[PDB]
């Protein structure tokens, strides 16, 4: 499919038994989700952008369903204002920018 | 052209006759640039990033070239890790997401 950018490119993801709305974000190295429980070990990380930094928990090898695909990768969890799907997962589902 | 997402989508832009590097950022509503000189009058805008809310300077109807494509629109100037090209200009140059 093709996704226009007149509106925020929001999609529904399934992760850890939960459905969440999230932003397809080419600017993001990493995928970042609002507070939730995830399985396995984690380590703390600081990520920064407009407005400064937030502290997040990094989980690896997390299964996600998005855009009819299943992908696996790292998910950061913390006090982000919006759920963000970053390049680490966008690549796995074959998402590209075109113009 | 097609831009894949295995690396950061950093591209050359031109503004005020000068080349700069900017990140194509589908998760940004607005285009936010590193400190620079722009003509005309500006007004404040409050934006909310990952770290919280901040006020930046809004310049309207500014000429800016992105990947060789000429756009004219709003650019915000404020503290950002990198120049980001947001949806307001991504739409002008006919950029979409595809999978
Ligand atoms: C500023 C960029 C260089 C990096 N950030 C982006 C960016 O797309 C954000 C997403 C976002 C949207 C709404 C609310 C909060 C955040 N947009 C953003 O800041 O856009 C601003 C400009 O337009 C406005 O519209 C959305 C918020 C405003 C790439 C992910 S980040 O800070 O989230 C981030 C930094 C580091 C790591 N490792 C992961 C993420």
């Amino acid at each position: 499919p093709q996704i226009t950018l007149w509106q925020r490119p929001l999609v529904t993801i399934k992760i850890g038994g939960q459905l969440k709305e999230a932003l397809l974000d080419t600017g993001a190295d990493d995928t970042v989700l609002e507070e939730m429980s995830l399985p396995g070990r984690w380590k703390p990380k600081m990520i920064g952008g407009i407005g400064g930094f937030i502290k997040v928990r990094q989980y690896d090898q997390i299964l996600i369903e998005i855009c009819g695909h299943k992908a696996i990768g790292t998910v950061l969890v913390g006090p982000t204002p919006v759920n963000i799907i970053g390049r680490n997962l966008l690549t796995q589902i074959g998402m590209t920018l075109n113009f």
